[PDB]
Parts: structure tokens; C-alpha cells; sequence
RNA sequence: GGCGCGUUAACAAAGCGGUUAUGUAGCGGAUUGCAAAUCCGUCUAGUCCGGUUCGACUCCGGAACGCGCCUCCA
């Protein structure tokens, strides 16, 4: 008769992004068992159960985001792991979608890879706001001198996207070392192992530098959905972080965005984490059941917002830089009629560039403004920061800077 | 979420890194006494957006839509 989730201490959200294979998983499993060994709340999750598909099982690799929550002695997590493949980066995005923080991800034997940096730019345009760095797999490096290198590429790679790289914590560590400990004897507490105190360096670096984020409960409500999953019995439900507003059962909604309708419906739950909450608020991981509504009427990308409160639009001007050659873009300039693909929050769209009268061509490297005509409506601000992605490279990364309609 | 499959002109159906495959009706037009048979003409050719190239329907990327198969249970 169910669970509650009792605000005891402050929710924050977490996940790691990085290059494949840079170890992202392991560490998100380490997470789980060191905090849990502490706390007693925490559910433990082992690698299998994080990469849970079939896909990959077999290939290996974590292709779609995985959901995991726990706690240290200051505040509550939801952690959401991202995939490092530059293939899925579709994926990675939306888990920055719900970032109040990540932590970044960097294989000491390998350093900073296309997609360190590519996730850098992309999380700053998805919303998060702070990083923190974990030097992973320092077990396979022997010269000292060379961690001091990894440590400083990763700071100027950072401060390239505008992001405080010299007062970012970089903690230095082994995941696979520090899970395995945990494996052998789950009783480990702080200072009896030192991978495993390196793995409570990371959590203390997590909860004194990301601060928990001011919430935005005065504005009108704003749920951005990033899933969209059918429970038996109850109906159709979908996930995301709340980004603005409050809202309790009874409260009716709207869907905006990705169709011609602006569909309505009336919440009958909200919950965080499997768990009942009396009324979720901003900065929450929530679960909201849609009255009325099916397994298809709803989808990543839209929106659900206070009725009347965003009306979904197409055209808008923004300010855009485009990619260097050496940052994964175009090596080619572009003109009018390119359609990409454009990324705001948990929705990709395809759109058109309409370039002003008076330029006519986009060299790659080139800070320009133009318009952009979506094939499709979605919820935008302006001041709304959003990716540009086409052919598995990002391209450019802009602000709407005016809504045309 | 993932993987695969389908997209050449009004429709049908090919080959190919470059100098015109091709078929078939709807319409038009010569023509017929009027038709018919037969020729002349017609119609978004490579769904769309990028890359390689002197040159792309053809090669490599992406995207849209459609359809299948897993995944997807706060
Ligand atoms: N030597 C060493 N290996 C490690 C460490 N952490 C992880 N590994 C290994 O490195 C490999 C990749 O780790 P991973 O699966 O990524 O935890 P990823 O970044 O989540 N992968 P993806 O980007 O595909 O999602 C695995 O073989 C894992 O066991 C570490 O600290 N040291
Ligand atoms: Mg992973
Ligand atoms: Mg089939
Ligand atoms: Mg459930």
C-alpha cells in the first residue's frame, strides 16, 4: 500500500556522459554499492542490471538510458546513465535533458575522445548547468605525469564551452576497482578501501559543487516528457523532469507540441521513482498518469504544461554557432534549404534554415543568426538553447533569440 | 528505445560514376465520313537534406513517411 517519497533530503539530478566505453556504467554501479553500504535505502544495481537489453548484452554496450536512484548523507539522486557511442547520442541527449548536473566520465589510458567533447557542448545545450569530472581507469596508468596531462586537457576542453573548468572537481579513480570491492564484501565503509573511498571523493565532489538548482515553482507548470510507458491496469504514464510548477493529482494539463491538437487531460498520479508523491514539484523525476489518454496520444519531445500556458510554434531567428572542422562538425559551408536535425530539451525535429537576405552562404567555425521552420510545432522560448545534428556529427549549437510563430 | 524493410516520371519496370532503356493508359493533336488501328505531343524520374567527385538516380551520411520484429512497465 505503496510508498511515499518523503522529502527528507534535497532531490538533485545526476548522470554520467562520455566517451565509449570510458566507463560510464561501471561507475554508475560502483555508485549504487558504495552508497548503499552507508545507506541503507539504496537499491543496489549491478551491471547487468543497468545494460538490461538484449542488444546490449550481446553487443556490449549501453544504447538507451537506464534510471537509478540513491542517496549519500546530504541529499537524494536520480541518476540517469548515458550512452558514449556516437551512434546513440539521440539517447544521450535526452538523458541531459533532466541534468541538474553530470558527472563526466574520462578514461585515464585513453584521455578526452570525440565524444568527451561532444557531450560537453551537447549537455550545455540540453540545460545542464554544472560537471563534475571522474578520471576513470587510472589502475592502467603508471606514469603520474601523464594523469596530470589527462587532468589538464579536460580542464581546457571545458573552458572551450564556456563551463568553469578550473573550478571544476576532477576526481581521479577506478570504477571497475571500486565495484569489484564492493562485490567481495558489501559491508565496506568510508576509509577501510581506497578505490572505494576515490568512489566517496566523486559523491562528496557531487553534493558541495552541483547545488540544487533553484526551483522554479512560481512559474507556470512545465513537464518536459522523456518516456512514454503503459501500465497494465492503470494507464498510460509518462516520465520526465519537471521544469517549472507543481502539480498534484486532479490537476488537468496539456499535451503541446509534435501535433495539430494541443490535447487535454487530467492527472490521476505522480510519482517519483515507483513512489507516491503528494504533489511533484520542480526538479522532480516524476511519473504522471494521463486521463483519457493512449499509448500513442503522447511521446517524447512534446510537453505537458499548464493549459494555455505554451502554444507550440515553428518559425523563429536564433543565434547559432556552427562546429569548427576539429570539433566534429562540417568541413563545408551551408546555404538556404539545408534541413537538420534540431534538438531542444527531449525533442529532435527536423527543420529549415532560411537564410537573411544578405548572406548567403555558413562557413563552418562562423557565428551567424538565422531562421529555422520546424515540419513540426513544439514548445519554445525565447533564450532557449538547443543542438544542431545531421550525418552522426553535431553541426552547430544555437539560442532562440525570437519566436516568429 | 533499437534493428530491418519500402520510396524512379500519372502508373508499370530496368540498367548504369557521365551522349537520351522501356512499357502503359488519362488529356491534347494530326488523321478517319465520325471512329477505330497507327504515329506527334504531354505528365514533379530518381522522396527530401548533406558528403565524396570535374561529374551522383548510381557511392557514403543524415531526414520524412509507411510497415514489420524486439525493447519499453511510474
Ligand atoms: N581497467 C579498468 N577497466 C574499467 C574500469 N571501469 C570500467 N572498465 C571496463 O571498461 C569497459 C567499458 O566500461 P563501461 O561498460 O563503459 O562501464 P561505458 O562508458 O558505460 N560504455 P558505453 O559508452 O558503451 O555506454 C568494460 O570492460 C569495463 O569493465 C576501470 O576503472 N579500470
Ligand atoms: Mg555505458
Ligand atoms: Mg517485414
Ligand atoms: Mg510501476
Amino acid at each position: 500500500a505503496k510508498g511515499e517519497f518523503i522529502r527528507t533530503k534535497p532531490h538533485v539530478n545526476v548522470g554520467t556522459i562520455g566517451h565509449v566505453d570510458h566507463g560510464k556504467t561501471t561507475l554508475t554501479a560502483a555508485l549504487t554499492y558504495v552508497a548503499a553500504a552507508e545507506n541503507p535505502n539504496v537499491e543496489v544495481k549491478d551491471y547487468g542490471d543497468i545494460d538490461k537489453a538484449p542488444e546490449e548484452r550481446a553487443r556490449g554496450i549501453t544504447i538507451n538510458t537506464a534510471h537509478v536512484e540513491y542517496e549519500t548523507a546530504k541529499r537524494h539522486y536520480s541518476h540517469v546513465d548515458c550512452p558514449g557511442h556516437a551512434d546513440y547520442i539521440k539517447n544521450m541527449i535526452t538523458g541531459a535533458a533532466q541534468m541538474d548536473g553530470a558527472i563526466l566520465v574520462v578514461s585515464a589510458a585513453d584521455g578526452p575522445m570525440p565524444q568527451t567533447r561532444e557531450h560537453i557542448l551537447l549537455a550545455r545545450q540540453v540545460g545542464v548547468p554544472y560537471i563534475v569530472v571522474f578520471m576513470n581507469k587510472v589502475d592502467m596508468v603508471d606514469d603520474p605525469e601523464l594523469l596530470d596531462l589527462v587532468e589538464m586537457e579536460v580542464r581546457d576542453l571545458l573552458n572551450q564551452y564556456e563551463f568553469p573548468g578550473d573550478e571544476v572537481p576532477v576526481i581521479r579513480g577506478s570504477a571497475l576497482l571500486a565495484l569489484e570491492e564492493m562485490h567481495k564484501n558489501p559491508k565496506t565503509k568510508r576509509g577501510e578501501n581506497e578505490w572505494v573511498d576515490k568512489i566517496w571523493e566523486l559523491l562528496d565532489a557531487i553534493d558541495e559543487y552541483i547545488p540544487t538548482p533553484v526551483r522554479d515553482v512560481d512559474k507556470p507548470f512545465l513537464m518536459p516528457v522523456e518516456d512514454v510507458f503503459t501500465i497494465t491496469g492503470r494507464g498510460t504514464v509518462a516520465t520526465g523532469r519537471i521544469e517549472r510548477g507543481k502539480v498534484k493529482v486532479g490537476d488537468e494539463v496539456e499535451i503541446v507540441g509534435l501535433a495539430p491538437e494541443t490535447r487535454k487531460t487530467v492527472v490521476t498520479g505522480v510519482e517519483m521513482h515507483r513512489k507516491t508523491l503528494q504533489e511533484g514539484i520542480a526538479g522532480d523525476n516524476v511519473g504522471l498518469l494521463l486521463r483519457g489518454v493512449s499509448r500513442e496520444e503522447v511521446e517524447r519531445g512534446q510537453v505537458l504544461a499548464k493549459p494555455g500556458s505554451i502554444t507550440p510554434h515553428t518559425k523563429f531567428e536564433a543565434s547559432v554557432y556552427i562546429l569548427k572542422k576539429e570539433e566534429g562538425g562540417r568541413h563545408t559551408g551551408f546555404f538556404t534549404g539545408y534541413r537538420p536535425q534540431f534538438y531542444f530539451r527531449t525533442t529532435d525535429v527536423t527543420g529549415v534554415v532560411r537564410l537573411p537576405q544578405g548572406v548567403e552562404m555558413v562557413m563552418p567555425g562562423d557565428n551567424v543568426t538565422f531562421t529555422v521552420e520546424l515540419i513540426k510545432p513544439v514548445a519554445l522560448e525565447e533564450g532557449l538553447r538547443f543542438a544542431i545534428r545531421e550525418g552522426g556529427r553535431t553541426v552547430g549549437a544555437g539560442v532562440v533569440t525570437k519566436i516568429l510563430e
